[PDB]
């Protein structure tokens, strides 16, 4: 079947959509080549529709069936519970699309009586009707990028049911999605790791091979490749768990009425078309993609005969490290891997390339690199080209945004030369200028929402990355050059100018005392010649990373209202 069928009605916006990077003095102090930075808008939705629309080829074989049997057997060990409406309400991210039934995410999060009553009615309907397709909205995601040489990117399309349905999805499945991937995949489950744990996993996997070869596999539009039978298989896996009787009914109803497909409506109420693939804005998008990618990849590894595979899966992101059989055989065996993935309906975007240097693999838009700590010891850490983080940071300085990618980037990429020298220096200077150091900000890391005060960054970073994150030095020539090239391209001041600026920022934070002084001492010790002794921060041991800062969860994109 075709992944989508369209009517000719357009994907329409809700509010005006800015295309060009707005300019203000503070955003310009970070990045001056503003004409290179753009936001995707509904204007390019038609271009995206053409790429995501295609027929699917699915031929399952014994290797696929063997893996599915293992997965169903593993799933049978899981006990998952129904979430109360109240817990499902509290997990709703702030600013997700309001309901068309007279309430928004803020009402849901507050457990407002009107929101709760409507959610209960949607729940009763899922228990009573297992077949009527549930309506979905299609929107063009507005995301910021830097223009490229060999290419602008069209907007991603987000497909989501109404807010009341979204809360019901958490009631029926949040506990299932929270437990099932680890039970099924064990150490291959990517979302259980911090950046430090992911790098440790990759390095250990690489070192475990006699002659390692690794590759990332880029599926062409993964959500569109997911078939009705894949979605019905995910439903069968969920049902292997020990579940509550109403959860079993609601899971079947959500699968048949929503997950397998359904009508697409634009913001103006017009019929846009029909979907027969993964909806990007449902609770099961991340879990379902992780499970389905894992099953297909593990089967394709076996179909290709790849030796001693170690896989790491985060949604549609796949990285495989195996035993090399020589360059010509590896090239042939990767083509066989691709051919099997193609038969399972996971065809390639860019064909995979065998890599013999761990640093040359990009996965979860990042690569392994090396630096040294305060004692000169080698430290592996995750980094990435800083172009998109910098372009987004400049937009977020010029415009108030609901979610701050800069904050998520400082958190995830705290040990990096670019996040420390540029992002921390810039944002702490902006927060000082605007008197906003104490205000909590939202960020989203692969759908996990967090509410964080900038003044809590040092204990959060210590707990997440370790004390070495404040002492890394001797970054690689390749890493230094990639950051330097990015700065010249975007019109960002050179690292030595940021170093000069950080000395003033660090001094201002120190003068404020308390948490602010800890920000100056720890985050900016790289900027001074005479170093301060960085001892473990007491607040780092007191906090809980996973639990104190959560502000909800989304399984996939969803429009910010
Ligand atoms: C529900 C079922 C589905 C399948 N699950 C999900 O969809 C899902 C989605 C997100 C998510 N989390 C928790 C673990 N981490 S975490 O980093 O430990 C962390 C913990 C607390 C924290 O709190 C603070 F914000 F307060 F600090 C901040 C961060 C984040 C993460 O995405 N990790 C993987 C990863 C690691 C490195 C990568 O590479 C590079 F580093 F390059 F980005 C890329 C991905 C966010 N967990 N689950």
């Amino acid at each position: 079947s075709m992944s989508y069928s369209w009517t000719g009605a357009l994907v329409t916006p809700c509010a005006a959509e800015e295309q060009k990077l707005p300019i203000n003095a503070l955003s310009n102090s970070l990045l001056r080549h503003h004409n290179l930075v753009y936001s995707t808008t509904s204007r390019s939705a038609c271009q995206r529709q053409k790429k995501v629309t295609f027929d699917r080829l699915q031929v399952l074989d014994s290797h696929y069936q063997d893996v599915l049997k293992e997965v169903k057997a593993a799933a049978s060990k899981v006990k998952a519970n129904l979430l109360s409406v109240e817990e499902a309400c509290s997990l709703t991210p702030p600013h997700s699309a309001k309901s068309k039934f007279g309430y928004g995410a803020k009402d849901v999060r507050c457990h407002a009586r009107k929101a709760v009553a409507h959610i209960n009615s949607v729940w009763k309907d899922l228990l009573e009707d297992s077949v009527t397709p549930i309506d979905t909205t299609i929107m063009a995601k507005n995301e910021v990028f830097c223009v490229q040489p060999e290419k602008r990117k069209p907007a991603r399309l987000i497909v989501f049911p109404d807010l009341g349905v979204r809360v019901c999805e958490k009631m029926a499945l949040y506990d299932v999605v929270s437990k099932l991937p680890l039970a099924v995949m064990g150490s291959s489950y990517g979302f259980q790791y911090s950046p430090g744990q992911r790098v440790e996993f990759l390095v250990q996997a690489w070192k475990s091979k006699k002659t390692p070869m690794g590759f990332s596999y880029d599926t062409r539009c993964f959500d569109s490749t997911v078939t009705e039978s894949d979605i019905r298989t995910e439903e069968a896996i969920y049902q292997c768990c020990d579940l509550d009787p109403q959860a079993r009914v609601a899971i079947k109803s959500l699968t048949e009425r929503l997950y397998v497909g359904g009508p697409l409506t634009n913001s103006r109420g017009e019929n846009c078309g029909y979907r027969r693939c993964r909806a990007s804005g449902v609770l099961t998008t991340s879990c379902g993609n992780t499970l389905t990618c894992y099953i297909k990849a593990r089967a394709a590894c076996r179909a290709a005969g790849l030796q001693d595979c170690t896989m790491l899966v985060c949604g549609d992101d796949l990285v495989v490290i195996c035993e090399s059989a020589g360059v010509q055989e590896d090239a042939a065996s990767l083509r066989a891997f691709t051919e099997a993935m193609t038969r399972y309906s996971a065809p390639p975007g860019d064909p995979p390339q065998p890599e013999y240097d761990l640093e040359l693999i990009t996965s979860c838009s990042s690569n392994v690199s090396v630096a040294h700590d305060g004692a000169g010891k080698r430290v592996y850490y995750l980094t990435r080209d800083p172009t998109t983080p910098l372009a987004r940071a400049a937009w977020e300085t010029a415009r108030h945004t609901p979610v701050n990618s800069w904050l998520g980037n400082i958190i995830m990429f705290a040990p990096t030369l670019w996040a420390r020298m540029i992002l921390m220096t810039h944002f702490f200077s902006v927060l000082i200028a605007r008197d906003q150091l104490e205000q909590a900000l939202n960020c989203e890391i692969y759908g996990a929402c967090y509410s964080i005060e900038p003044l809590d960054l040092p204990p959060i970073i210590q707990r997440l990355h370790g004390l070495s994150a404040f002492s890394l030095h001797s970054y690689s020539p390749g890493e230094i050059n990639r950051v330097a090239a990015c700065l010249r391209k975007l019109g960002v001041p050179p690292l030595r100018a940021w170093r000069h600026r950080a000395r003033s920022v660090r001094a201002r934070l120190l003068s404020r005392g308390g948490r602010a002084a800890i920000c100056g001492k720890y985050l900016f010790n790289w900027a001074v010649r005479t170093k301060l002794k960085l001892t473990p921060i007491a607040a780092a041991g007191r906090l809980d990373l996973s639990g104190w800062f959560t502000a909800g969860y989304s399984g996939g994109d969803i429009y910010h209202s």
